[PDB]
């Protein structure tokens, strides 16, 4: 038992990271068969830091321009290209140690692991949430331009965040096929992040760790139905429950013999009356970066 | 000058459309080089057609099951693999008719053409946007499954959406790595589209081409801030106004001489009033399919 902001193993990816150079901009890579893939905001200098021009820069450089380096060992860059907002440098050498991989994209209120690195060099490991608004809250500092996040399913790395800016004390980042996640852009304009909301499904999987761990004294015997909970769930600023989402929980109501709309009777209550000065795993706060796959995943393993 | 929804020209994609099928099921799909890429869906009978597992179902098939046919011309399946939610399948011949493409993912707001197909024949082109809450309001009937949507800039085709399925009179759809636009899965559970707003800097470069057209009524002395505005605009139901958005409208407000924030005026002034019988551009209603790009393409070519 106990219950654990949890990541995965990160050896599968430490393998992967490495250090790119271009100029005096220095980023992370992550090197998969012959192929290496960074930020494409790695060809800029600041006088093209607010409104660059990528195409352009990309004309200008040559393959000797880049230095990629794998610890010690330095790649021979023989081809690059862009997609969409990330560079694809094609090297002389495939990593040996590639796993087998896949680039996915995720949604909102799913979780991943974030492998942080700098120069290269894998520094920590933490989990969190892609928020409602397409930002991570991450923990990063300068030099962290091209970290990943990912999941492992089976022996499958699925990687599906690469790290590009901080906003105002939030992180945003591309899929690993260059696509933004928000409505963001790799420059600096005036971008601020959305309004936030709280994962809904996502705090009543974790109630349901709860109750699974011990921690009962918010279940009550009432029961409610959809409509009137997602009523009071859009005064607090919560997402919608849908009818799939309730399916997604089955596997925990059976588990522990609480359906989901007794579950979100409790949920309500919280809501209205607050939690009083108790704690429930250890928070004094209602939280939403735990899925109900993680749940489960640390629960029932 | 006049204005009109227009799409872009469709030949580029035309020879790019071929039929798919697997079993009973029959769908299009777009050929490109050697590969096919379709919806995944196709490789499912009625049986699985409403919780599939897509990797045993693809396990159980072999290349010969896959009937692709180029107008007459039968292609010979050689391979094939998943990604995400489409598939992709090998194929003996490369298009020769294959145009200088990309694969981009649009942020909603943005507009495209789609060509809607059937059996892999081309039927009809017509220009939408996708909308905040990732559904498109397109116009598809059975059989238009793996239609795609695009952009040309250029001699380059953007590929920037493909057809899967109709929830409750809208559409929805991936990119052409397979990932969903929106909360949406391709099998058939209780999924329904969020809540929709209006897209106002839409809005706004329409109320521009109005102006380069003639139409000048709806103008009025006052200005405003962009915090007045978005306080009203929430009101009903309109996306705020960034600072970017107003940078985007920097052109258009060159050409006509009206300020951003002095057609936000009128904006506001419409939205509390309502037009009262006039029209603009033809229109009772106030249009937000139009993008600050498709005026200028259209109203300075
Ligand atoms: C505090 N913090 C949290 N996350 C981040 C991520 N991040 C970063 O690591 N670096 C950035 N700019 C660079 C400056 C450099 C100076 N040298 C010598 N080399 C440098 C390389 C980089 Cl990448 N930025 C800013 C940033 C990065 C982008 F990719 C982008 F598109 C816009 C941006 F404003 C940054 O956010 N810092
Ligand atoms: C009315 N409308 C508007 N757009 C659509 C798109 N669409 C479609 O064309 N076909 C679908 N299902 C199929 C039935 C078939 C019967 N035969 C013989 N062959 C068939 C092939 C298809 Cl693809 N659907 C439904 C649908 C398609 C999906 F890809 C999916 F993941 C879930 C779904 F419910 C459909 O929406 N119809
Ligand atoms: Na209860
Ligand atoms: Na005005």
């Amino acid at each position: 038992s106990g219950f654990r902001k949890m990541a995965f193993p990160s050896g599968k990816v430490e393998g992967c990271m490495v250090q790119v150079t271009c100029g005096t901009t220095t980023l992370n890579g992550l090197w998969l068969d012959d192929v290496v893939y960074c930020p494409r905001h790695v060809i800029c200098t600041s006088e093209y830091m607010l409104n660059p021009n990528y195409e352009d820069l990309l004309i200008r450089k040559s393959n000797h321009n880049f230095l990629v380096q794998a610890g010690n060992v330095q790649l021979r860059v023989i081809g690059h290209s862009m997609q969409n907002c990330v560079l694809k440098l094609k090297v002389d050498t495939a990593n040996p140690k590639t796993p087998k991989y896949k680039f996915v994209r995720i949604q909102p209120g799913q979780t991943f692991s974030v492998l942080a690195c700098y120069n290269g060099s894998p520094s920590g490991v933490y989990q969190c949430a892609m928020r409602p608004n397409f930002t991570i809250k991450g923990s990063f500092l300068n030099g962290s331009c091209g970290s990943v996040g990912f999941n492992i399913d089976y022996d499958c790395v699925s990687f599906c965040y690469m790290h590009h800016m901080e906003l105002t004390g939030v992180h945003a980042g591309t899929d690993l096929e260059g696509n933004f996640y928000g409505p963001f852009v790799d420059r600096q304009t005036a971008q601020a992040a959305g309004t936030d909301t709280t994962i809904t499904v996502n705090v009543l999987a974790w109630l349901y760790a709860a109750v699974i761990n011990g921690d009962r004294w918010f279940l009550n015997r009432f029961t409610t139905t959809l409509n009137d909970f997602n009523l009071v769930a859009m005064k607090y600023n919560y997402e919608p429950l849908t009818q799939d989402h309730v399916d997604i929980l089955g596997p925990l109501s059976a588990q522990t013999g609480i359906a989901v709309l007794d579950m979100c009777a409790s949920l309500k209550e919280l809501l209205q009356n607050g939690m009083n000065g108790r704690t429930i795993l250890g928070s004094a706060l209602l939280e939403d970066e735990f899925t109900p796959f993680d749940v489960v995943r640390q629960c029932s393993g």
